[PDB]
C-alpha cells in the first residue's frame, strides 16, 4: 500500500527573487510502498491552477525563464497519489526589483509654445504601474518640471509637455514603482532633443 | 506626422472555437502618413488585463493559443501604439464550445464487499470552476445503481468515494462535466471497469 508521508515545494534559488532573474518551482513528495507510484502534481497561484503534471518522479518543477512582478504571489503545490491528497503550506514568492523603463518622443526637434508627447512604458511588467517624470533641461542644469502619475489599466502613459519659450535643448528622465508586498523603484533613463 | 486610421482585431477561424482547436488573434491598423516605415507597439488584453506585447514594423501581429479552452474564453481587446498615439480596438467575445472527454481513475482494480472504491474524474486540459457527475453502473443490469453530483469550485478534478455493495461484483464507473459561461457545456461519458469478489 501506500503513504503519503508529507509535500514541500521548493524555491530555487530562493522564495525571495530579484527581477529579471530565472526562477524555479519545485513540488517535492515523499512516498512511502511496498514495491513504484505515480504522481499527480498540480501548481496553484493564489490558488489558481497553473500547471499540471503526472510523473514517476518525486521532486516536480517549474521553470520560469524571466520573473517578473506579476509572477509574485502565494505558492501552493497538490500531489494525488492513488486517488490520496496532501497540500502543500503556502509559499510567498517575492520579486524584487524593477526594469529600467524606456522613454519615448514624438519628436527630436521641437519649436517654441508647441508640445512633445513623452512615453514612458515597463514593456516587461503589467499594470499598476507608479511613475514619475522630469523634465530637465540642459543649458541650465535645473528640473524645470515633474509629473507623478498612476498607471491604472495600463504599463505605460503618454505625457503632453508644453515647449516654454524658456529653453532650447532638454531630455526627460522617468522612473517607476510597482508593490509586491511593499514597494520596488527603478533606476532612472532619458532622451535627448532640441528646440527652436 | 502620423495617423491612426482604425483598429481591428480579428479571430481565426472564429470568434467561436471548439474546445482544444488553435487560434489566432490578430491586431491589426490602419495607418496612414506623410513620410518611412513606422514601428508599431502592440498591446493584447483579456478582461482588461495585458497578455502579449510586441513591437513590430508591419501592420498585422498575431497570437496563437495551440489547444483553446474555456479559461482561454473572454473579452478581448487589444490597443495599438505608434509614434506615440494611441487607439484601441473594440471589444471582443470569444466563445469556446465544448469540454473534453473527463479522465476517471480508480484507487482499486479490486474490491472486496461493503468496502470503498475512491473515484477520480478530472478534467486536465480545463481550470475551475467544474461540475461532476459520477453514476456507478452495472454490467450485469445496466441500470443505474448510484450516482454523486458534485460542484468543485477551487479544482479541476474530484474524488468521491463510493460504496461496494454486496449486490454485485463487476462495475464500473461514468462520468461526465459540465463548465459555464452563462451558457453550459458537457463532455461525453468516461468508464473504467473493474470488480469485486466475496
Amino acid at each position: 500500500s501506500f503513504t503519503i508521508n508529507s509535500v514541500d515545494m521548493k524555491s530555487l534559488p530562493d522564495w525571495t527573487v530579484q527581477n529579471g532573474k530565472q526562477l524555479t518551482l519545485q513540488c517535492f513528495a515523499d512516498v512511502s510502498t511496498t514495491s513504484k507510484p505515480q504522481h499527480q502534481m498540480l501548481f496553484y497561484k493564489d490558488d489558481v491552477l497553473f500547471y499540471q503534471i503526472s510523473s514517476m518522479k518525486s521532486t516536480e518543477s517549474y521553470f520560469i525563464p524571466e520573473v517578473r512582478i506579476y509572477d509574485s504571489g502565494t505558492y501552493k503545490c497538490t500531489v494525488i497519489v492513488n486517488n490520496k491528497e496532501k497540500t502543500t503550506a503556502e509559499y510567498q514568492l517575492l520579486v524584487e526589483g524593477v526594469p529600467s523603463p524606456r522613454v519615448t518622443l514624438d519628436k527630436k526637434e521641437a519649436i517654441q509654445g508647441g508640445i512633445v508627447r513623452v512615453q514612458c512604458s515597463v514593456p516587461e511588467e503589467k499594470a499598476p504601474i507608479h511613475f514619475t517624470i522630469e523634465k530637465l533641461e540642459l543649458n541650465e542644469k535645473m528640473v524645470k518640471l515633474k509629473r507623478e502619475k498612476n498607471s491604472r489599466d495600463q504599463n505605460f502613459v503618454i505625457l503632453e509637455f508644453p515647449v516654454e519659450e524658456q529653453d532650447r535643448v532638454l531630455s526627460f528622465r522617468c522612473q517607476a514603482r510597482i508593490i509586491s508586498g511593499i514597494h520596488m523603484q527603478t533606476s532612472e533613463s532619458t532622451k535627448s532633443e532640441l528646440v527652436t
